[PDB]
């Protein structure tokens, strides 16, 4: 049932249903002449909705929120972006345009301005140090450490036991790492063991690309990781 790449033609986006109240939102973007899917989360915040990530671009992210009023018909009314790269905050000022408040850690924004991507507005305290978490709405923001980049945030659900990993998680079909240009390798197991250790009741683990799973994410994470240091 999650939809895969064939399903998606480019520009369009899916909805699915993990939980009551939570949704995976996946896209998809050609790069290099590969097509790649890219998941964010959508969680019910009373009568209106916070988005965790854009759908990676402009018309993707548009997309996104025709989908969500289509489908689910609630106001977008937050939205937090996990990293600095564009398939998390690319899309960033068709939210703004749209009325949704934006926010990422000022280490987020930081990097953003520095790459020249779009900047969420708002900047998230309290996340500056490895094993920080804040509350923001109905989930909790989690800054494991360095991983797949030095301000990579995780996105926990109390009331459906979700876990959104973002990219600093793979998929368990990743069997090489991905991108890691702007990566702590050093780190990002130790990362990852704050993850489990802070999240060892999480029965639905999202990575940023790919399919869920459960906990299981983690240790395979670490295993490519690990294999990609001694390369
Ligand atoms: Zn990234
Ligand atoms: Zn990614």
């Amino acid at each position: 049932e999650y939809p895969t790449v064939s399903e998606i033609p480019v520009g369009e986006v899916r909805l699915y249903q993990i939980a009551d109240g939570v949704w995976s939102h996946i896209a998809t973007q050609s790069f290099d002449g590969a097509v790649y899917p890219s998941n964010g989360l959508i969680v019910r915040d009373g009568d209106e909705l916070l988005l965790i990530d854009t759908a990676w671009g402009a018309k993707n992210t548009a997309a996104l929120l025709a989908e969500i009023e289509k489908q689910i018909g609630l106001p977008v009314t937050r939205a937090v972006s996990t990293h600095f790269h564009d398939d998390r905050v690319g899309g960033v000022d068709v939210l703004r345009a749209a009325g949704v408040a934006t926010y990422a850690s000022p280490s987020t924004r930081r990097l953003a301005e520095v790459e020249g991507n779009e900047i969420p507005t708002h900047s998230l305290e309290g996340l500056s140090s490895s094993g920080d978490a804040v509350r923001f709405g109905p989930v909790e923001l989690f800054y494991p450490g360095a991983a797949h980049s030095t301000d990579n945030l995780v996105v926990y659900v109390p009331s459906a036991s979700v876990l959104y990993g973002g990219c600093a998680i793979y998929e368990l079909s990743r069997t090489s790492a991905g991108n890691v240009a702007d990566a702590d390798l050093a780190e990002w197991p130790t990362s990852i063991e704050r993850i489990q250790q802070h999240y060892p009741e999480a029965q639905f683990v999202i990575p940023g690309h790919g399919l869920p799973g459960g906990l299981d994410l983690l240790k395979h994470t670490t295993n490519v990781v690990k294999a990609h240091t001694n390369r």
